[PDB]
């Protein structure tokens, strides 16, 4: 199974994925680039890109969900989920680093692919796209850095509160408790105890696979 450190590392690297306002390409530009971007379709379970391999280029999700995970297929830990509009591959390429997690289609999915040659050509010939990419990279890694900074030295319950608030999409968190624990350098039983307490105080609801935030203001106060 992947070590806690491998899971922690992959999960925080996966928090630098481009999304919404932070995405490196404007939607208008993704459209204009149709003859450069390759359309790639994935059945559920199919690999988009492998861990420990150099990025073949930049991936953009057009529809479906891509799971990001570490560990062998059997002992898999999911560290993040890419939604439509999300972009990955570009920061590792800029760091000259291999991917540290595997992306697998969760649902049927379609991804646009910008190969590394096309990427280099694009930045070299379209200064406006390059300039936006620069602000995007800065925004994405700085946002991750700010989340980490804010949790240092804080008691574990406050860290879990903050992590939940930051992870939430439409007030829902669908990550495993083992992964949440690894992100905080903690053990699953510790996270579970804190989640039970938050549940008793009516801050969250913990279903089978999902945590829902039921009182955001109350949870913010626990984050300190
Ligand atoms: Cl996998």
């Amino acid at each position: 199974p992947p070590s806690e450190a491998q899971v922690r590392q992959a999960a925080w690297i996966a928090r630098c994925v481009g999304r919404g306002g932070s995405a490196p390409l404007h939607r208008d530009d993704v459209s204009a680039l149709a003859e450069t971007l390759q359309v790639k379709e994935f059945a559920p379970g199919a690999v988009v890109f492998h861990a420990d391999q150099t990025a073949d280029g930049v991936w953009i999700v057009r529809h479906g969900l891509i799971e990001l995970a570490v560990g062998s297929r059997r002992r898999r830990a999911v560290v993040n989920i890419l939604h439509p509009g999300d972009v990955d591959g570009d920061i590792p390429l800029l760091l000259e680093m291999p991917m540290v997690y595997t992306g697998r289609a969760l649902t049927q999915a379609t991804c646009l692919f910008l190969d590394r040659q096309a990427f280099e050509r694009l930045l070299a010939t379209h200064p406006a796209i390059a300039r936006r990419w620069l602000s995007s990279v800065a925004q994405r890694v700085s946002t991750a850095q700010i989340r980490l900074m804010g949790m240092l030295g804080r008691p574990l319950p406050a860290q879990v509160a903050q992590l939940l608030l930051d992870e939430a999409i439409d007030a829902r968190i669908e990550l495993a408790q083992r992964t949440l624990a690894a992100m905080l350098g903690a053990q699953r039983p510790s996270i579970n105890k804190i989640l039970k307490e938050f549940e008793r105080d009516r801050l969250i609801t913990v279903g089978y696979a999902v945590i829902e935030i039921t009182d955001q203001h109350g949870l913010r106060a626990r984050a300190q």
